[PDB]
């Protein structure tokens, strides 16, 4: 007889043992310096502190910037992509041991064990985001209904530094747009209706885009090999990029992908006039925008929505309708985590300064802040990360490079340090032969005021 | 700091039951008809078995067509179609349960975690089939591809057959997996970003996939020869007439597809079948035209009437000599599965052919038994009407004797035996076979002879 099912369950130590087990493959350890060189088979996920994060505690949208999200999308990126065929740009000769951990029967089953419960993590949210009796007249009324400045054009031309936000922003979409249309291709293997054919002829455009946007990276001074910029991935980013894989590699979902195409269909062209016309703004004649421009909806709804309601009946309409406000919800959360970076590069000069009336603040018991006591030596490169409070980094001795974004560094030297706002991506190097500093987790910095 | 590594492993027991835990998903349960009824989520993996094979002893080459390796290709075939879309034929609409079962969180993860095992169970072989030289150059590499430029053992089968079109019709079935989604594990080696050699993969899936257009889509048109000769094109209605063999050969292709170590063995596998391509459809159609005249549509084969120089060549100049043993072993390990395929084909259309002799064998060895000339265990069995078992092998010869009541042996597609009191069949090891009770009971002994030969 046929024994019985044990469903498949992992939660609690066993799922942090099973996710430290997955990260601590050595590909996947701190880089020492700010950028991985042209090799796509190194991705820092921080091991050190996975042991110490609860995976059991799913967040909800106001928590999605805290640390533990970010964790886990680059934790979710590295386990899609390991189905994604990279080779360096200067040829795999000298690269082949990283190539072999990387695709390696141990590193896809560990990274596909611990799949279900970071997409758990990682897009559970989406549940009380989003709310879906539909039908075919229904439908195309609120699709009809889909249809000034954004954020992200107020956040670049607003910078101090318009260039600098610029080239951030560019390299938001190096796995997405370097890799394109992979995670559409997710869909297009199999055996289904004349859908299929029709998802195909969308894959087919795309001379080939990846390489079109090379040139656009390369005409404002940014490489194209993935991922150089690693450090530099928004949580937000690495976000909307996981959602297409997914979509894409889970065909439960197949129908909230159908919506999500519709979507990015019909929002394309706008997308790529607003982007080629902000980028010239920025960068002038220098700019190499074809990328954009060759990409300048209905056919998407007549020839790949339309035959699947048809065939599979109005019970698959919720579901498109979901992936389409999902996926808004997500880029919702990528103008506002975007927005806040780069306020958060250009007010540097203003946060090394707040130093100093903070740890006033502290002196006069404004705030009881736990604090750590560090000494670190040359070259102890503290990779990419966030807190989910603000923190004041102070030197005692020594000298630190504290980062804050692409081409967004300062220089702290004894009695200076900086305010460290939540939420935003920052790292820092010891670029002295040793360097004492202290963290005050001070929560909210302006109590401290 | 990083905590150690604890290296992936999952073996003895542990992997025993993490193999039977995806298999129990009731979408693989076995089926109490012989076809599956426009229903893609269900394969039948015969779970029942699964916690009495041993995985952790990798098969030889001389033990590929017993009874665990067609389990686990089984399995593989299943593990490998999680990432394919399906739906129905008739439309999703009544099958959104199974829909689920399959493309579940926990369907796939279950079945990731075994697919390393699997794949060293079902691919090691190949390590001691294939030689791995270390002198590769460009020229030499040139000078092997040249040297790869009569009657098929699959033309012989076929056209020396009893029943023909039988025989066709049981070789065009075990294309289904492969050629009604044609191209998805090509598709597999597409994703990512990689040289120009990429752009170059992805035009030749552009031919096989009739360039976005449906009706000059390869698998519509293999649609059209199935129903052609009186075959349906949902995927898996004859499930349980794939061979361990044909199995094989489509999950090679997956595994190399999946595995992107094994990225450089799928360029070698993909050359030799471009090389192939055309002599293939050219044969198929002549074939298939001389068995079944005018009726046939065979415009799949003939509608497929470079590699080298645009993926090979710049590969190798790109990453160097050291990709070349794998080109190479891509070649030869895909070889050897066509041999396997060709045997194993061969081997159950004359076991599908030979049935009415093997009707007639039982007796003498039925005989031969009860004179001891063998001491065989025995299995006694009494199953009730409808009692369906599912198409397996066995890795010894058997004698099937019927005591009471009235079996249907299938031995293959559209051959079957109705067996009755006192009658019984000699049933040849790793042929695939299965039964069903057309009485209300059937009382019937299975005698593990071996070889039957020893009874004569
Ligand atoms: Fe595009
Ligand atoms: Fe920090
Ligand atoms: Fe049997």
């Amino acid at each position: 007889h046929v024994p019985p099912h044990v469903p498949f369950e992992l939660s609690g130590a066993e799922l942090r043992d099973a996710i430290v087990q997955y990260a601590t493959n050595p590909i996947y350890h701190d880089n020492l310096d700010w950028l991985n060189h042209d090799n796509p088979y190194r991705r820092q996920l921080r091991p050190q502190v996975l042991p110490h994060l609860d995976y059991d505690k799913v967040p909800g949208r106001e928590n999605i910037l805290n640390y533990a999200s970010l964790a886990v999308q680059r934790l979710l990126t590295s386990v899609y992509e390991a189905d994604l065929v990279f080779f360096p740009k200067s040829g795999l000769k000298g690269k082949e041991e990283d190539f072999r951990a990387f695709y390696s029967p141990a590193n896809r089953a560990l990274g596909e064990r611990i799949r279900p419960a970071l997409e758990r993590y990682a897009f559970g949210f989406l549940d009380d985001e989003v709310e879906t009796t539909w039908t075919a007249q229904s439908l195309d009324a609120y699709l009809d209904s889909l249809d000034e400045q954004s954020p992200v054009e107020k956040a670049i031309l607003g910078s101090a530094d318009r260039e600098r936000a610029a080239r951030m922003w560019l390299v938001q979409f190096a796995p997405d747009f370097l890799s394109e249309a992979s995670p559409m291709m997710r869909n297009v293997l199999g055996y289904y209706g004349p859908a299929q054919s029709e998802w195909f002829k969308v894959v087919i455009d795309e001379t080939k885009h990846s390489t079109l946007f090379e040139r656009t990276l390369e005409s404002v001074g940014l490489e194209s090999d993935l991922h150089r910029y690693w450090q530099y991935y928004l949580n937000s980013s690495l976000l909307l990029n996981n959602y297409f894989h997914y979509l894409g590699k889970n065909h439960e979902l197949f129908f909230r992908y159908v919506g999500a195409l519709y979507y990015t269909e019909s929002s394309l062209v706008d997308f790529c006039r607003r982007a080629d016309h902000l980028l010239r703004e920025v960068f002038g004649d220098t700019v190499d925008t074809t990328y954009f421009t060759e990409h300048i909806g209905r056919m998407a709804r007549e020839k790949i929505i339309k035959p699947l309601v048809e065939a599979h009946g109005d019970g698959i309409i919720p579901e498109i309708v979901r992936g389409i406000e999902e996926y808004r919800v997500l880029l919702e959360i990528g103008d506002f985590d975007f927005s806040e970076q780069i306020a958060w590069m250009d007010a540097q000069p203003e946060l090394k300064k707040l130093h100093d009336p903070v740890f006033e603040g502290l002196k006069q018991g404004k705030v009881d802040a736990p604090v750590a006591h560090l000494v670190e030596p040359r070259g102890e490169l503290s990779n990419t990360h966030c807190h989910d409070g603000d923190e004041l980094c102070h030197i005692v001795s020594g000298t630190m490079r504290f980062e804050s974004g692409l081409g967004s560094s300062l220089t702290l030297q004894a009695g200076e340090g900086v305010v460290i706002k939540r939420n935003r991506l920052h790292g820092a190097n010891i670029e002295s032969d040793e360097c004492v500093y202290e963290i005050h987790s001070v929560g909210d910095y302006r109590k401290c005021l």
